[PDB]
């Protein structure tokens, strides 16, 4: 329906033939589903793998490489026609590195949209719709609805697809709509229809478009337009601008890269300027301007290896694993810094109702007024049987079924809980298990109305359907429900003006039933009712009130208490304004005292674990809710909050407390109290903020819409799976499963995944460095050249390569989740783990350079034997006085290079061995703790097997093969870069901080 604002209610009613209190027949459904099809979207489109692989060459690091490539690919134009086919190999040993990282990258994003996308498309989305098949509102799939049956919204629901309003329901209906409209802030909707047809969305103050959510309010509409036709389905299929963004630490490590890529930059033009005196060499034979190429050609592939290329590659990877890793465990990772902050969280503030309990409600506790003398008083307690929403039950009074119609304050009782409700009962014919519709508390009530048949409405006979609302909907024929003044949290009551229906009670006037917080209800109670009849509210009345509330409350079942009252005399419906809701607790005032519930209901057992290994890994847990506090520090205790005998007098605040202190008072008593109740949703934002003030990484957790003020102050959201779309959409991360566990987890993962990080940076530079060295000590030393730039690029593709990547699926330390979280002051190279950098990177440059003369000097076998001249080894073509009188050539020798070249890639890939930890030892966590680092280090160790033996490959790479007695010097030196770190990790473990 096409325009259906600028028509009337009256006529989208009549549009498609709909009764706006009845819904669309079963036969009208099966046309409609025909005629306009599911309620649904193509699934939009999706990552293409020719757009995945491109991400990965548009980083800096990789660009660079990207130049070298084609550089070499120029240069190798300039070849003279007999040392070609080694110059042809250079620009393919750049550019395999390349794709090597690239295969893993995508690889592995695939694998991570797959998770996530058989994790969102796991549960259903569903809808509250009114139909001719039953007569309560029902619950169905978002996909069937069509335009046309009626949609019941409230609270924190998402519209499933273009609403007509019908009727609101509430004073007030406020829609947050910045998905569509972009406007931050709700706006408020009306029934009255806009005339102007070619208006905007933002002019249809009618209507309630697909993808937004309520903020506040309840209201009644019928469809107008699903599927493709909605008004966010219209840029859903084209409009599909991504909000990617690089995390914090992603940029953190880009910008670490850009500050290599100077000073890498630096030593390089280093190298090309000592050797300026080569440019006239007799090894090239070329001019001035020939030898220069050479030494350019050495800085160009000593930059490509000492270039990390795996290393935006490597955060990416180590992201996505972690995003896949989460929606393994049924977390919803909406944001990519989700993971990496919960690693640095020192304190998490979660809601407590339906957060760290399981939100699953039901009446077991109730009591309403026996007899009240001057100074006694008495009570009529009763017990009710089933802790599910079925209404199935009885009530208990003193272990005796009792009929609810018997006790005149029980009718009453009843009569508000079915009248001051928003919610209702729903029997799900597939689980075969009775739903609630909309609140907990509320639906509580309505299974307790049906468990209290007060009037003996004959049910014995009736299906499972209309089980779930008869007795209810007996009681809405008794009284007419005029209006209702919403549940606001500030004054934490709901109340529900009503009028007889001309029958029986209606020689009686009008009332007002009142439902709330024990606190501020009985506070507005002036009399209580004894039966039928009326007495003053006194004190002992009151007293005796409250002391069953504590005991209840501070019980080992910890009921979540609510009472009830009416307002036998309510003001002039004409002399009420219901423009603020300010005024509607004076309208809640000379309240009639007529009962109080108790619901039970049961923490997730999942918490009472997680709060124990957050203390572990130094992590406070910190409860926020809008509850009774008496209610909130005893279920603290049954979560290990707090001890079961703690003091906690000093460590927990009610709002009302809480703001008695002064600011400077309220922001140490957030690093103190673990415990906030009866709190305003400005309470548990100021609470979280107040944390921040200390610099503390923050977290929290809810799903009401009155967390989703803190959910968006915090540095990560989490919400549960079962709450409202409108804590979702304030949250970075979901918790499908419900599974508090899930959080801890995710903590590990962040300090996994940063500490991953930490070995690849601890691997790739301490051994870059070494290559660095190495080359320098050549030239300072004497010695003739150690590497050809053809050699160094060898090195980069085997060193640099998979070996590196592979760290990123390192497992996590032994104490990872048994030390205090990391500080945002904490640099990203510690001075300490500078030093070891140069330390390992030292040793390695000095035994390669100290590998090559060896093959000089000291080797037996090894063709050539001389002592200090090689310091001296271009000068025995114009003079030789020490010289034994071998070829003048030797020095030119394919042999000893090629035995600097197996060290460098052998002490590496020994190297490698020692980035599984930062401090725990090689024992402690063995080597084959990393699969996937070993099956690297073999490929990359059999690789340069291959470039030895198989006979056109040496030639190309100039080498020859080693005996097997020089590989045994090889590992002789090699090897010992294992006790260097070894020595290293057990200094920083011991002898300075674990
Ligand atoms: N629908 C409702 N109608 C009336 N009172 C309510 C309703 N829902 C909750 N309350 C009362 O208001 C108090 C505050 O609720 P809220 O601030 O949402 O957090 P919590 O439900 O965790 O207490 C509750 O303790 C409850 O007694
Ligand atoms: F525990 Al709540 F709103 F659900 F404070
Ligand atoms: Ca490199
Ligand atoms: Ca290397
Ligand atoms: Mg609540
Ligand atoms: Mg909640």
């Amino acid at each position: 329906m096409e325009a259906a604002h600028s028509k009337s209610t009256e006529e989208c009613l009549a549009y498609f033939g709909v009764s706006e209190t009845t819904g669309l027949t079963p036969d009208q459904v099966k046309r409609h589903l025909e005629k306009y099809g599911h309620n649904e979207l193509p699934a939009e489109e999706g990552k293409s793998l020719w757009e995945l692989v491109i991400e990965q060459f548009e980083d800096l690091l990789v660009r660079i490489l990207l130049l070298a490539a084609c550089i070499s690919f120029v240069l190798a134009w300039f070849e003279e026609g007999e040392e070609t086919i080694t110059a042809f190999v250079e620009p393919f040993v750049i550019l395999l590195i390349l794709i090597a990282n690239a295969i893993v990258g995508v690889w592995q994003e695939r694998n991570a949209e797959n998770a996530i996308e058989a994790l969102k498309e796991y549960e259903p989305e569903m809808g509250k719709v009114y139909r001719a098949d039953r007569k309560s509102v029902q619950r169905i799939k978002a996909r069937d609805i069509v335009p046309g049956d009626i949609v019941e919204v409230a609270v924190g629901d998402k519209v499933p697809a273009d609403i007509r309003i019908l009727s609101i329901k509430s004073t007030t209906l406020r829609v947050d709509q910045s998905i569509l409209t972009g406007e931050s802030v709700s706006v408020i909707k009306h029934t009255e229809p806009v005339p102007d047809p070619r208006a905007v969305n933002q002019d249809k103050k009618n209507m309630l478009f697909s993808g937004t959510n309520i903020a506040a309010g309840k209201a009644l509409g019928i469809v107008a337009t699903t599927g493709v036709s909605t008004e966010i389905g219209k840029i859903r299929d084209q409009m599909a601008a991504t909000e990617q963004d690089k995390t914090p630490l992603q940029q953190k490590l880009d910008e670490f890269g850009e500050q290599l890529s100077k000073v890498i930059s630096l030593i390089c033009v280093a190298v090309w300027l000592i050797n300026i005196g080569h440019f006239n060499d007799p090894v090239h034979g070329g001019s001035w301007i020939r030898g220069a190429i050479y030494y350019f050609k050495i800085a160009v592939a000593l930059a490509v290896a000492a270039i990390p290329e795996g290393l935006p590659a490597v955060i990416t990877t180590c992201l996505a694993l972690g995003t896949r890793r989460m929606a393994k465990k049924n977390a919803i990772v909406r944001s990519l810094p989700s993971v990496e902050t919960l690693g640095c969280t020192s304190v998490i503030c979660s809601d407590k109702t339906g957060t760290l309990t399981t939100n699953q409600m039901s009446v077991c506790k109730m009591f309403i007024i026996d007899k009240v003398d001057g100074d006694f008083c008495s009570l009529n307690e009763f017990s009710i049987t089933g802790s599910t929403y079925a209404p199935e039950g009885e009530v208990l009074k003193n272990d005796k079924p009792i009929r609810s119609g018997q006790f005149d304050g029980l009718v009453e009782l009843a009569t508000i809980c079915a009248l001051c409700n928003d919610s209702s009962l729903d029997f799900n014919e597939t689980k075969g298990v009775y739903e609630k519709v909309g609140e907990a508390t509320e639906t509580a009530l309505t299974t307790l109305v049906e468990k209290m048949n007060v009037f003996n409405t004959e049910v014995r006979n009736l299906s499972k359907v209309e089980r779930a609302n008869a007795c209810n909907s007996v009681i809405r024929q008794l009284m007419k429900k005029e209006f209702t003044l919403e549940f606001s949290r500030d004054r934490k009551s709901m109340s529900v003006y009503c009028s007889p229906a001309k029958s029986s009670r209606a020689a009686v006037g009008n009332k007002m039933f009142v439902k709330g917080a024990p606190e501020g209800v009985i506070d507005r109670c002036n009399y209580v009712r004894v039966g039928t009849t009326r007495v003053p509210m006194t004190g002992p009345v009151k007293e005796k009130i409250l002391s069953v509330i504590k005991e209840w409350g501070t019980g080992r079942d910890t009921l979540r208490c609510l009472a009830l009252a009416t307002r036998d005399t309510p003001p002039k419906r004409e002399e009420m304004v219901l423009d603020d809701s300010s005024r509607f607790m004076e309208y809640e005032t000379d309240l009639t005292f007529v009962g109080v519930v108790g619901m039970l209901d049961p923490p997730r057992k999942e918490v009472m674990g997680s709060i124990q290994l957050c203390r572990d890994a130094g992590i406070r847990v910190i409860m926020i809710t809008g509850d009774n506090k008496g209610t909130a520090i005893a279920i603290c205790r049954r979560i290990g909050i707090f001890g079961e005998n703690e003091e906690v007098a000093d460590r927990a605040y009610t709002g009302r407390e809480f703001d008695d202190l002064p600011l400077a008072e309220q922001r140490e008593a957030c690093r103190r109290a673990c415990c906030f109740a009866r709190v305003e949703p400005s309470h548990k934002s100021k609470i979280v903020e107040y944390l921040q003030s200390y610099d503390e990484i923050t977290a929290m957790t809810g799903d009401g819409v009155n967390d989703a003020p803190a959910l968006k102050k915090a540095e990560i959201g989490i919400a549960m799976g079962s709450g409202t779309a409108v804590a979702k959409t304030a949250s970075e991360m979901v918790l499908a499963d419900d599974n508090f566990s899930t959080i801890v987890a995710a903590v590990e993962e962040g300090r996994a995944i940063y500490n991953n990080m930490k070995q690849f940076i601890r691997y790739l530079i301490s051994s870059n460095v070494g290559e660095v060295v190495c080359i320098f000590l050549t030239a300072a030393l004497g010695l003739p050249e150690a590497l050809i730039p053809v050699q160094l690029l060898w090195v980069n593709l085997v060193t640099d390569g998979l070996p590196a990547t592979a760290l990123g699926f390192n497992p996590p330390d032994l104490d990872i989740m048994d030390r205090p979280p990391r500080s945002p002051k904490e640099p990203l190279i510690s001075g300490w783990l500078f030093f070891r950098y140069m330390a390992i990177g030292g040793y390695v440059g000095a035994a390669t350079v100290g590998a090559a003369a060896w093959w000089f000097m000291y080797a037996e076998d090894g063709p050539g034997v001389t002592y200090h001249q090689l310091t001296h080894f271009m000068q025995c073509t114009e003079d030789h006085p020490h010289f034994e009188g071998l070829d003048c050539e030797i020095f030119e020798a394919p042999e000893p290079m090629t035995m600097a070249l197996s060290v460098l890639v052998t002490i590496e890939m020994c190297n490698a061995l020692n980035s599984l930890s930062e401090n725990q030892s090689l024992m402690r966590m063995p080597p084959w703790v990393n699969i996937w680092l070993l099956g690297s280090i073999c490929l990359s160790m059999s690789l340069h097997f291959l470039i030895l033996y198989v006979d056109p490959l040496p030639m190309i790479f100039k080498l020859k093969a080693l005996d097997l007695t020089q590989w045994l010097m090889v590992l002789k030196i090699s090897l010992p870069v294992i006790g260097l770190d070894e020595i290293l990790k057990f200094i920083a473990r011991n002898y300075l901080e674990g």
